[PDB]
């Protein structure tokens, strides 16, 4: 059986990552991250908490996880502590420019852990240093034939970790964050000519009224530049079809699967992200054995 | 024959004083120099809800637009794609090392509607003989920088002096500090559910406080204490408000407006140094300038009525 984990939001793949280290379904180290995604979720994180501390016990990676943690800035802490040698990330559809391996490395300033430094040439000064990482981002395709030398170099104590937001999108509906503020509030940033709010907080930020209720829109996409990437149920199947091929043509062997919904974020169609996931399990228990366990369970075990 | 000469409280403002300052004929309508002194570029491109075009109608237009949709950094670009300015000559402390030489750039308004502003490093084939495509120079400066006779001539053309006080001594935690007041149930959910959206999107980079039986959403810097520190001493104000001054005198500017914003509202400029920064740049420009200091609140009078 290899280990299979579901979660709500993709921050949690971080806890589920460090968790399979602690228990040795994963090596401490020199693992591959198979990034199944519609984004890469490579935001560059100025942390709090020392990325050195965290990884001590569970407990401390659980809190970590559900405090400073987002849903795009949990893959470079796990390349920082070295997890993770190489990261594969599969799109439907790349931008052209970016193509080929792309040879980083990664340190923190001044040894502390806390604000990650992404560098592409490795400084004269972090030679021979263990705080500084060096690692490999590769662009990929479900329908790119993989040569023997790179399928080789791929296959190497591979992490499954698929957000169902691959399959079907609505950057709309993810992008977009609001908060429920009150009257006093919403009126002082309409009407105060110096209203810090207002002036300091650019993009398509906006105060709205609905149902007698004030809110803050503190991210509105841009809804003429937005792409439809909502597909229909048979195209959902097509695109997981293709992925059991990718797996299948190039013979992976995950140490660990996990499953992010990403329907509370909305990335996800509220209406499809039941329909994806079923069928996802379901084609991945064709040529995989595992039993799906939602993260609660591992949180339960942490907890008490 | 004084220089008209402005004070306001944020850097928005300043669009409003420009578009004035045209309508007075205190400058032309094109072809100035914008003489940016200040800490930040302030050279966000934004995206309108309303069109650049309607917003120079008149002069309530601009007043209504300049305390709506402007913010203290995305105020110049606007102002470059009406052509108020041709070149912008940024003086900053201590310049990115990347950062030399004249940038040939060009902004142009989505299907010339003028409310989705598109910034260029060439002028593309379409652009060409477009006339909502404005061509402009952005140059990086410093105070203790020669200029050739060659540079101070291209230069001194119809100066515009533009400074902001925090380019004298800046608090940029204290500036990026956001915090708004929000309800009991949006706090609680921020509080208990874990896959909240603004928790799961922004994680450290926000927060929750009560404060005297209030809940606010705040946006903090994680790692605050390492963060830079550009706060200087007085005596670092003065020797920076001279050598600007000297600088002023060498290169025989002239300004057909100056204008003066004090950022410390938005807490960029430290609150226990704006009255003497202000008052102190005031005195040692009058030295070099004729002027009486007016506050925006004036103008924003005479609009209004
Ligand atoms: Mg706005
Ligand atoms: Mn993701
Ligand atoms: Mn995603
Ligand atoms: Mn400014
Ligand atoms: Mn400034």
């Amino acid at each position: 059986k290899i280990p299979f984990y579901i979660m709500e939001e993709h921050n949690e793949a971080f806890f589920i990552w460090h968790y399979a280290v602690a228990e040795g379904w994963i090596n401490k180290n020199q693992n591959t991250l198979l990034h199944v995604d519609e984004h890469s979720d490579l935001v560059v994180p100025i942390l709090n908490s020392s990325l050195k501390s965290v990884n001590e016990n569970i407990k401390r990676v659980h809190d970590f996880t559900y405090s400073e943690l987002t849903i795009a800035n949990f893959i470079y802490p796990a390349l920082y502590q070295g997890v993770f040698s190489q990261v594969y990330w599969l799109r439907q559809k790349h931008d052209p420019k970016l193509n080929g391996q792309k040879q980083l490395n990664i340190y923190s300033h001044q040894g502390e852990g806390k604000r990650l430094i992404l560098k592409s040439k490795v400084d004269f000064n972090n030679l021979f240093n263990p705080d500084c990482k060096s690692f490999t981002i590769t662009p990929l395709n479900a329908q790119d034939d993989l040569s023997s030398e790179e399928s080789k170099k791929l296959n190497k104590s591979v992490i499954l970790d698929i957000d169902i937001d691959y399959f079907s999108c609505d950057n709309v509906s993810g992008e977009y964050l609001e908060v429920e503020i009150t009257e006093e509030a919403y009126y002082d940033y309409i009407n105060n000519l110096y209203n810090k709010l207002r002036i300091c907080w650019g993009g398509n930020a906006s105060v709205k009224y609905m149902d007698g209720k004030y809110y803050f829109c503190i991210i509105q996409p841009d809804k003429l530049v937005a792409e439809n990437l909502k597909v229909s149920e048979d195209a959902i199947v097509e695109r997981i079809d293709a992925l059991i091929d990718f797996l299948k043509v190039n013979e992976i062997q995950p140490k660990l699967i996990d499953v992010c919904r990403s329907r509370l974020s909305g990335y996800t169609p509220n209406d499809q992200w039941e329909f994806i996931e079923n069928t996802l399990v379901e084609k991945l228990s064709s040529i995989y054995e595992f039993e799906p366990i939602f993260v609660s369970e591992l949180s339960k075990k942490v907890l008490v």
